[PDB]
């Protein structure tokens, strides 16, 4: 009669494999000072070792799992290698004369331990991939034989105490057919793995390693939450049929599914990703993205080390249209110049690069650059649902310069035998305060508008971005923000077009019911803040956030304001 | 029977004083080369006399007539000192081989001969000033007698063939008792001065010049454009008694005059100088401003090398309250930080000056600033009407951090036994679109507004005032600005305040019947402006211009908007 938390439903046949591993021993014996260098060179020498042990475990996850997971790796050796460790593990022997072993797990635990102070269940979680790769480090240090999970040529079932995020990366997924611990809970990285693969498996087991040895054949039931060591065909034969239950539940479950970022009350947004790379689909599908708001394309321009020719930018484009499946992605023509120079281009320096040769403004200065790219987006459309949209317009002059050429370069891809989308949609960032003014000319000339929150913001209140010195003044939440943000939605509306948001009030939670109540359709950031919104979104009631919406636009004051919002979640969940 | 143009009426009875020259001789006579050295170190040599004789006359200008008169030396002095003619000059001479007093004629005199291609009545005149320059620079080479019109002891009537800006300036207006020359009209410098100074004068005379020799004894009617030489006292008296009309006419004119800029259907504006020193009061004065619309504290703080205590603020503040008479100044508190920095605060950079850390965010993080100057300007306003205006206003917070500064600051002069206007009225500047946004929570809070469109256009557009590379783009006549203009204007009005407007569209003769139409209070601008723009402003019909600002405010683009303002010129007067 064994029982655990039970993280993914389902049935598994198959061998049980045991971690066993060998406690880490630390001496407290102090070092003399002859010691301290020798102790110096053995954490480097160790060191020296996971540096090219860990980046081989990288190289596995890309080819295994993706780049959603390499870049995972990444961070934890960036981490390690972080120049604030080496002054401070070095520090500590050579003023304290402790131990490498003894100091070196004082400075990741001392970080891991700030980290578990912290009241939140997903900051923990992390605390728990950095403990990992100080764990680890002192098996390195003094060299301890290392089982490898990769090293497995046969399909078994994963049995042990606990898991660190370091495992799960150079762990077979296709030979594991499913993951039993005794952990502590779901608030276990590996057990949120569970839920997201979508394989049977436990956490909580509490002492069942304890019972079983390498090689012992288990049943794994996930639905009554029993394990059968050994047993007769009488219950490898009922689990079978559990089994098969399991299975048609799919079977029938795969018909319709569910709506989307949907109120209480039935009011729908879409949300999606802010992306700059293929590479960001991943989190975006990881993170229940609907599709993509923004596909900022400097980024692929600074992913390279020359300026992208068409061919490089359809290549590009394509393969996102494509890693996006079914789902729509709003290509942003290109926005260099504020805070984002690319060094290759060698522009002049400006007095103020954020009210300077910006964006538009550039490849209406050098069509070759507007042409290359609004020619690859539309070639890129006859491979997915693309739609275009324009960074920091200002005028209606602007727009129809701009349509009148995607007109002449349609024309041009219809010379040459190439196919676009006919149907191809095409926007406008609204992120400027004349935009914002000019909301209801604009939305006659557009199929869409997306607002810039963090350039509205910048402009609006005259608030660099990047200072830090006046950042106290930066506020899109501000009466005048929210407005114009409003005079927008609304043009939009009039026009019978919808407004998105990919400014990153989008994904502020603060905003949230405020940008709801105002009719925002469509919201897109951070493919991270995705569930944060979609989970207040959820949970509200629409009617209940116009009103809040309505209130908050009238108030001359930021606090007064946010006054509401607190009231407001205070009394409604 | 002799005739003139008669540019000021009334009388006079004084000697005539003849100025004869000496025809100035150019010898085309081609220089060798040993000749070409000497001819430099001749022009140098003859350079250097002027250079040291026109020193002295700015100095004469300053003390009799003011700092008004003082510049205008300095800048012909600037400008004949001016690097490119240095190099223009010498190089003519080294090139062609041709005379000091040839060749620097062919450079003065080709300047001016472009500016009279000019079809301007006003270009063409001070085509006349940089003409003199020259004119004088060929004397001083040559060394020619200098009359010197200062060295006059007595009274008497000035009677030249026509006189050049260089002479106006060292000419003594208390010994000379009118002026006369046969020039050719109004467009002479000259004649202008006897309009302002309201001297009777001629200068169309034709030929009194050669009928008059020094000492002659000369009465003008200038009322019936008659001259009696040497006439007995039947005229001497019958004059005295026209000039007894004139005395008579003046003291009944004196009581009332007129109304300020007033459309031809009784439309009111105020139209006012921006300033930014003592010394601008004078051109504002000038040009017929009714008070001054924006003192920016500033330049004063840009006059010194250090910053300017209370004490000297207060003192440069009473200045101005005093040289401004009866009319009111509305002095802003300090801006820097965009494009005005001063040197001496050592300020660090920042990556977007014009987004920074500006004007007001400075003082409110630095309160002895704000403190100092604020108290400066209350103390002040104990000696002329004076307003309080703040620039980069963002927000209602800010505005009401401020009051109730200035409110304390109040409390600590009524403590320290220190006047000040009681009833001293408080504004902001609307330059933020933000501003502008929550223009009507704002009017509440303040006596007024002026709209800074310089700054608005900017942050409306993103657009930098000081980036040449987009300036095409800097339009403070667009849809976006003009509509935020609108909405500003009306907020004022909503609460029974006024705007006016300070930024450069104030001053623009193109924005004028808008600006008008769509309710503007005030105008302030350069003083050199003001003219031109109370022109405008007589010759509407201000119901008309209402009707062609509520058309302008609609068209989604600046082309068709200034469409609608041409066919109004053209229709219109």
């Amino acid at each position: 009669m064994i029982s655990g938390i039970l993280a993914s439903p389902g049935i598994a046949f198959g061998k049980a494999l045991l971690l066993k591993e060998d406690e880490i021993v630390i001496d407290r014996k102090k070092i003399s000072a002859d010691q301290v260098d020798q102790e110096v060179e053995r954490f480097l020498s160790g060191r020296a070792k996971a540096s090219a042990q860990l980046e081989t475990i990288k190289t596995k996850a890309g080819e295994t799992f993706g780049e959603e997971k390499e870049a995972i790796f990444e961070g934890h050796i960036m981490l390690l290698e972080d120049e604030e460790l080496e002054q401070e593990i070095i520090a500590l022997i050579k003023d304290k004369h402790m131990t490498a072993d003894a100091a070196a797990h004082e400075v990741i635990e001392g970080q891991a331990s700030a980290l578990e102070e912290l009241d939140d269940e997903y900051l923990k979680e992390r605390a728990a991939d950095v403990r990992d790769i100080g764990k680890r480090l002192l098996r390195n240090i003094l060299g301890l034989k290392i089982i490898d999970l990769s090293a497995i040529q046969d399909e078994v079932i994963l049995v042990a105490a606990d898991l660190t995020p370091s495992e799960t990366a150079q762990l077979n997924l296709k030979k594991v057919l499913g993951f039993i611990t005794d952990a502590g809970g779901r608030t276990s990285q590996t057990s949120i793995m569970a839920r997201s693969l979508e394989l049977p498996a436990i956490v909580g087991t509490g002492s069942v390693t304890s019972q079983v040895k390498n090689d012992d054949y288990l049943i794994l039931d996930a639905v009554n939450n029993q394990v059968y060591v050994n047993p007769t065909n009488e219950v490898i034969d009922k689990m079978r049929a559990v089994q098969e239950q399991v299975a048609s539940e799919k079977a029938e479950l795969a018909k319709l599914k569910d709506l989307p970022a949907i109120t209480l009350d039935g009011h729908q947004v879409e949300v999606c990703a802010n992306i700059g790379t293929v590479r960001d689909v991943e989190g975006a599908e990881r993170n229940g993205a609907e599709g993509v708001g923004l596909y900022r394309t400097e980024f692929l321009f600074m992913d390279r080390d020359a300026l992208p020719t068409e061919e490089e930018q359809f290549a590009a484009y394509k393969a996102v249209a494509e890693a996006c499946g079914s789902q729509a992605v709003i290509v942003r023509t290109m926005d260099i110049g504020g805070d984002k120079e690319l060094p290759y281009m060698n522009f002049p320096k400006e007095e103020n690069p954020f009210l300077g040769w910006r964006a538009i403004r550039i490849a209406m200065d050098r069509r070759e650059i507007l042409r290359d790219q609004l020619r690859a987006i539309l070639r890129a459309s006859a491979f997915g649902k693309l739609r275009i949209m324009f960074p920091m317009i200002i005028s209606v002059e602007e727009v129809r310069a701009l349509r009148k050429e995607i007109e002449i370069y349609k024309q041009e891809l219809r010379d040459e035998g190439k196919a676009f989308d006919e149907s191809i949609e095409i926007g406008v960032m609204v992120e400027t305060p004349a935009a914002a003014t000019i909301a209801r000319h604009l939305a006659k000339e557009v199929d869409f508008f997306s607002i810039g929150t963090n350039d509205l913001t910048q402009y609006t209140l005259a608030v660099d971005r990047g200072n830090d010195m006046i950042s106290h003044l930066y506020q899109p939440m501000s009466p005048s923000v929210l407005n114009l943000i409003k005079q927008v939605i609304d043009a939009s509306h009039a026009e019978g077009k919808w407004t998105g948001m990919c400014g990153e009030l989008a994904g502020d939670e603060r905003a949230t019911l405020l940008l709801l109540g105002m009719g925002l359709d469509e919201f897109s950031m951070s493919a991270i803040s995705i569930p944060r919104i979609k989970k207040i979104i959820r949970n509200t009631n629409f009617e209940d956030a116009k009103v809040l919406a309505e209130q908050a636009l009238a108030q001359p004051t930021t606090d007064e304001l946010m006054t509401l919002v607190n009231k407001f979640i205070e009394e409604k969940t």
